[PDB]
C-alpha cells in the first residue's frame, strides 16, 4: 500500500504545516501537524477542556463505529517550545492520503496549553520519530508510520515541504518525479528516539563550504533552523545590521535586508536554502525588525533542522531495519 497527502502552511510565514486526516467511522478529518520530532498521534477532542478549545476541529470518539477506549491509557507530553497537552487513548481506524491503519492509538487532549488553544489552524499532532518516544503508559504505543510499514510498498515515508506553497507527505513510495538530481542517503542514529544524522558543513551565501559534523535531527515539527552559536553567528554577520536580541529570544535583522542563502552538507551532496525563506518577518505587528529563521540551539541541548533546512529539500525517512535519511534538492 501507499498514501499520499497534501500539507499546507497554516499562515503566510509557513509557522507549522497541517495535513488532513481522517479518524474514526464515518471519517471525522482533522488538521494534523505532522511532526517527525516526536510520537505521539493526539487530538482535540471531545474530551478536552472547553475553555481550552477555540475554533479547532474536535474528535468524538462517542461518534466512531470503531472507537475503543484503551482502558488505563494515559498520555501526557512536553515539546521544546514548553507547549504540553495530556489525556487519555481510544484506539481507532486512522487513514492518511488513503493510507489506512486499524487500531491506532488516537490520544484525546483533555488538556493542553496555551500555544495550542491560541492555535486554531492545528487540531493535534501525528507523530513520525521512534515509537521509543511515545508517551502512553502503561503501554507505550506505535506511530502511524510503524504501525503501516509492513503494509508499506517500501518502509519510508518523504517530506516534500512547500516554500509559501503547499508540499507533500507521501508514505510507502519515493516520487521520482518530485526531487531534481540524486537523492543522497545518510546514517540515522536512533539513540534518542529522533531521526538524527550528522551534516558534513555549511555555507553562508556564496562563501567557500566549512567541512564540519553537525548532528541534529530532522524535525517537521520545528519551525526554523537551530544550529551552534558559531555556525549562527557566522551567518547573521553577513547581514548589516542583524544581532541577537536577548529581548526579542534570538537573531533579529533589519526587514529593509536581502538575506543570503545559506547551504548545509548531507555526505558530499549540498542543500541550498534561499535567503528568502530565513526571512520570519516583522518581530511584531509594524516592526521594521524581522525575526531571522537561522537561530542558536545553545541551550536547547541538540540542533534541529526544523522546516526552514527540510522545505529546501525532497526528504526520505526511510524506516528499514537501519532506518537512514535522505536528501535530494528540488
Amino acid at each position: 500500500s501507499t498514501g499520499s497527502a497534501t500539507t499546507t502552511p497554516i499562515d503566510s510565514l509557513d509557522d507549522a504545516y497541517i495535513t488532513p486526516v481522517q479518524i474514526g467511522t464515518p471519517a471525522q478529518t482533522l488538521n494534523l501537524d505532522f511532526d517527525t520530532g516526536s510520537s505521539d498521534l493526539w487530538v482535540f477532542s471531545s474530551e478536552t477542556t472547553a475553555s481550552e478549545v477555540d475554533g479547532q476541529t474536535i474528535y468524538t470518539p462517542s461518534k466512531s463505529t470503531t472507537a475503543k477506549l484503551l482502558s488505563g491509557a494515559t498520555w501526557s507530553i512536553s515539546y521544546g517550545d514548553g507547549s504540553s497537552s495530556s489525556g487519555d487513548v481510544y484506539t481507532d481506524t486512522v487513514s492518511v492520503g488513503g493510507l489506512t491503519v486499524t487500531g491506532q492509538a488516537v490520544e484525546s487532549a483533555k488538556k493542553v496549553s496555551s500555544s495550542f488553544t491560541e492555535d486554531s489552524t492545528i487540531d493535534g499532532l501525528l507523530g513520525l520519530a521512534f515509537s521509543t518516544l511515545n508517551t502512553v503508559s502503561p503501554t507505550q504505543q506505535k506511530t502511524f508510520f510503524d504501525n503501516a510499514k509492513a503494509s508499506l510498498d517500501s518502509p519510508v515515508f518523504t517530506a516534500d515541504l512547500g516554500y509559501h506553497a503547499p508540499g507533500t507527505y507521501n508514505f510507502g513510495f519515493i516520487d521520482t518525479t518530485a526531487y531534481t538530481g540524486s537523492i543522497t542517503y545518510t546514517a540515522v542514529s536512533t539513540k534518542q528516539g529522533f531521526w538524527e544524522w550528522t551534516s558534513t558543513g555549511y555555507a553562508v551565501g556564496s562563501g567557500t563550504f566549512k567541512s564540519t559534523s553537525i548532528d541534529g535531527i530532522a524535525d517537521t515539527g520545528t519551525t526554523l533552523l537551530y544550529l551552534p552559536a558559531t555556525v549562527v553567528s557566522a551567518y547573521w554577520a553577513q547581514v548589516s545590521g542583524a544581532k541577537s536580541s536577548s529581548s526579542v529570544g534570538g537573531y533579529v535583522f533589519p526587514c529593509s535586508a536581502t538575506l543570503p542563502s545559506f547551504t548545509f552538507g548531507v555526505g558530499s551532496a549540498r542543500i541550498v536554502i534561499p535567503g528568502d525563506y530565513i526571512d520570519f518577518g516583522p518581530i511584531s505587528t509594524g516592526s521594521s525588525s524581522c525575526f531571522g529563521g537561522i537561530q542558536s540551539s545553545a541551550g536547547i541541548g541538540i540542533n534541529i533542522f526544523g522546516d526552514v533546512a527540510l522545505k529546501a529539500a525532497f526528504v526520505v525517512f526511510n524506516g528499514a531495519t537501519t532506518p537512514t535519511l535522505g536528501f535530494a534538492s528540488k
